[PDB]
Parts: C-alpha cells; sequence; structure tokens
C-alpha cells in the first residue's frame, strides 16, 4: 500500500536534516 | 560554539530515518 | 542570525514525522 | 505488526527535534 511512499516521505526528510546539518556547520565556520 | 555538535546529532537523526524508510520499504515488499 | 529561522523549519520537520506516525498506527488500526 | 512501533520511534525523534529547535532558539536569546 502506502508504506513505500511514506518512506521516500522519510527519505526526502532526511535530506532536509542533513542540508539543516551543513548549514549551521557553515555558520560555524564563517569566511574560511 | 556547539552548533557543529548539534549539526552531528542532527545528521545522526537523519540517518536513523534513511533506517526507518528502508524498514518499512522491506515490510512492503516482504519475502521477495 | 538565522538560528531562530533553522529552529522554525525543524519544528516543522517535527510536525510532518508526528503526522507520519499517527498515519502508520491508522494503518495499523484499520476500519476501527 | 511493526507499524506501530515504528510509529512511536517517529515521535521520539520528532520530540528529539524540537528540543534540538529550542536549544537553537537558547543559542540565539542568549542571557535575556
Amino acid at each position: 500500500g502506502k508504506l513505500e511512499a511514506i518512506a521516500q516521505k522519510l527519505e526526502a526528510i532526511a535530506k532536509k536534516l542533513e542540508a539543516i546539518a551543513w548549514k549551521l556547520e557553515a555558520i560555524a565556520q564563517g569566511a574560511g
């Protein structure tokens, strides 16, 4: 049924979290 | 400060979500 | 800077995960 | 089967994200 569709939404959310992680690391690292 | 540490926790959470996604796909796919 | 904005995106993601949790529970519970 | 258990793990993850959101807001707000 919907389980595979739900899984793909979770993967998309995981990618958003990774992007936010990298955003935070960049805020920490500044101009270097 | 703590931003890089927070980022790593978010990456760990992202990996948990990916694992759950694959778990759900496996429930859907059964014995094949 | 952007930290409060990032926080609100994380809260929005948390709400998406809660919605998915309830969706999965509903798939499990069927017509009752 | 496992769907309700998976849902509870997703809810726990959502709560971790909310905690991180509030942590980031606190970093932004400082001593006030």
